[PDB]
């Protein structure tokens, strides 16, 4: 939709702190700090697919709208995952442990900027069309 396309990271701030605060350890927050990811967003019927390709590291996700799915992320948390439409933000909650963190992806202006929360901290990426 407005979020169809394939997208490449230009911005982030905070993201080692957000890593740090999920409770990712120094190899894994190394593989992630300096990665200028992909991100392919496509829709197909009900089912939105959230690739992100970098050289060190590919993850995938498909999802309905409104309908929870078990999820391995990059840092291979095993969370409970659910994403809602809100006011044409597409918002993702990840609960695991009794913890949750939220990755929220919305359009402004040329950029698909992505705010990603866990506890205090908060992280802002930005991505614009390849
Ligand atoms: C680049 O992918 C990585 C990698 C490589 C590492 C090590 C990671 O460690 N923890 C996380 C989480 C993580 C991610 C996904 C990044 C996000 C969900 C941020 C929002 C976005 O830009 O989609």
């Amino acid at each position: 939709d407005a979020f169809v396309g394939t997208w490449k990271l230009v911005s982030s701030e905070n993201f080692d702190d957000y890593m740090k605060e999920l409770g990712v350890g120094f190899a894994t927050r190394k593989m992630g700090g300096m990665a200028k990811p992909n991100c392919i967003i496509s829709v197909n019927g009900d089912v939105i697919t959230i690739k992100t390709e970098s050289t060190l590291k590919n993850t995938e996700i498909s999802f309905i709208l409104g309908q929870e799915f078990d999820e391995v992320t990059a840092d291979d948390r095993k969370v409970k995952s659910t994403i809602t439409l809100d006011g044409g933000v597409l918002v993702q909650v990840q609960k695991w442990d009794g913890k949750s963190t939220t990755i929220k992806r919305k359009r402004e202006d040329d950029k698909l900027v992505v705010e990603c929360v866990m506890k205090g901290v908060t992280c802002t990426r930005v991505y614009e069309r390849a």
